[PDB]
RNA sequence: UGCUGUAAAGCUGGGUCGAACGGCCUCUAGUGCAGAUCUUGGUGGUAGUAGCAAAUAUUCAAAUGAGAACUUUGAAGACUGA
């Protein structure tokens, strides 16, 4: 990629987990919760049962917290934030907050392109 | 619309909207819900369903009126039966 080269990505769960019976009724959310009942066939792991989060699941320390074209993504809030992403350019991607309006959304737009700053949101409002 | 995290969650594109709000270091608590025949409010299936059958009984025409089985008048047929 254009970032620093970086170990091929792998994620071991893609899915998202999901919560038991958040299929089921409206009032169960889909935030993953753990099962403690007695009884559960999700608790004690039947087979055919969802996944669960474990710590087995986590990323390689060498790709975690990187996107798809390999950068770490720095929320930008204003034009005097991108300073920080100075020498860090070809690692760190600068995201623009939704709450930024409109003319300074541009304004951060230009000084990203001056100083060679990846923009992750190009074509916000 | 996508991105990050094993996860709790965090960020972002679009729509709606109209007056406040957030990150970081700390402090503090009336701080996290699926259950308690939980509380209050709201809403379903049931379902256009059960049903609207005691007390003999109503009918023709005219008037009125946007509209008349059900109002008024006339003509009948009835009943309460002191």
């Amino acid at each position: 990629a254009t970032s620093v080269p970086h170990p091929k990505i792998v994620k071991k769960y893609t899915k998202k987990f999901k919560r038991h019976h958040s299929d089921r009724y409206h009032r169960v959310a889909e935030n993953w919760r753990k099962q403690k009942g007695i009884d559960s066939c999700v608790r004690r792991r039947f087979r055919g049962t969802i996944p669960q989060p474990n710590i087995g699941y986590g990323s390689n320390k060498k790709t975690k917290f990187l996107n798809p074209a390999g950068y770490k993504v720095y929320l930008v809030k204003n034009v005097k934030d991108l300073d920080v992403l100075l020498l860090h350019t070809k690692s760190y991607a600068a995201e623009i907050a939704s709450s930024v309006s409109s003319r300074k959304r541009v304004e951060i737009v230009a000084k990203a392109k001056k100083l060679g700053v990846k923009v992750t949101n190009p074509k916000g409002k």
